[PDB]
């Protein structure tokens, strides 16, 4: 049962800020588990946060692939009052509701800061989870603008300047041409700054 406890803790920590209740269950055979007592878990795979995922369990040069099931409960953005097509999304129209993140439809908005100055693409009814496929977010960053790039690491932080190379909404990927001429890539935050996680 200790392996589930490790995964539950590893995922709870990874899902900090998103979920307040995480439960993880191993699907692959425990015989295929690596020799170490505490394997190092790495998500060197696609960007899927929860559900049924593949976790790399490293055991000092010994590599293993574990199939796991991640259940997550937290906040997401839901429609609170009917929104007309072309209608703006506001705090009076949408609200945060608590539910199972793993059960939500794809590309569901979790943070209210994402839908600043956003318009509906279709008719929306109360209770419906806000999906990115059903809205048009305003650009937080515009191509050609100078932006601040903030890179954080373990005991290591970098602040630098560049020019945005593409239009991007809050929480979307932004490519930035640094003064040195180099291209970097990060996530647009609410403040319009570019965050790079190293």
């Amino acid at each position: 049962q200790d392996i589930n406890a490790q995964l539950t803790t590893w995922f709870s920590q990874r899902l900090a800020g998103f979920s307040d209740e995480v439960v993880v269950t191993l699907r692959s055979s425990p015989n295929l588990l690596p020799s170490c007592e505490q394997p190092a878990f790495s998500m060197t795979g696609s960007a899927k946060l929860w559900g049924n995922v593949n976790v790399v369990a490293r055991c000092a040069n010994e590599k293993r692939y574990l199939q796991v099931n991640v259940q997550a409960t937290g906040n997401y953005v839901a429609v609170a009052a009917p929104i007309a097509r072309g209608g703006k999304l506001t705090p009076a129209n949408v609200t945060l509701k608590r539910g199972r993140l793993d059960q939500l439809p794809p590309r569901t908005v979790l943070d209210i800061r994402q839908i600043q100055d956003a318009v509906s693409l279709r008719d929306l009814a109360p209770g419906q989870p806000v999906q990115l496929t059903m809205i048009r977010q305003a650009w937080r960053v515009k191509a050609g603008q100078r932006v601040q790039v903030i890179a954080n690491g373990e005991g290591f932080s970098v602040n630098a300047e560049g020019q945005a190379m593409n239009n991007a909404a809050v929480a979307q990927n932004a490519r930035v041409r640094m003064t040195s001429g180099q291209i970097v890539s990060g996530t647009v935050d609410s403040d319009g700054n570019i965050l790079i996680n190293l």
